[PDB]
């Protein structure tokens, strides 16, 4: 409905993911990810930590953390 801070969380990061042209974030193993999306795809539109924003496939992030 609004606010989107209510469903959206960050995410981690599993295998390493370097942009190709400009749109895919550069992702990696151990780090972690902020999501803005949550589209019916894989890939979303979330940033790291460089105030940049690209595509993170869900397979590949999982949780920001995990206790």
């Amino acid at each position: 409905g609004s606010m989107s801070t209510s469903e959206l969380k960050k995410v981690v990061a599993l295998y390493d993911y370097m942009p190709m042209n400009a749109n895919d974030l550069q992702l990696r193993k151990g780090d972690e990810y902020f999501i803005l999306e949550e589209s019916n795809l894989p890939w979303w539109r979330a940033r790291d930590k460089n105030g940049q924003e690209g595509y993170i496939p869900s397979n590949y992030v999982t949780e920001a953390e995990d206790s």
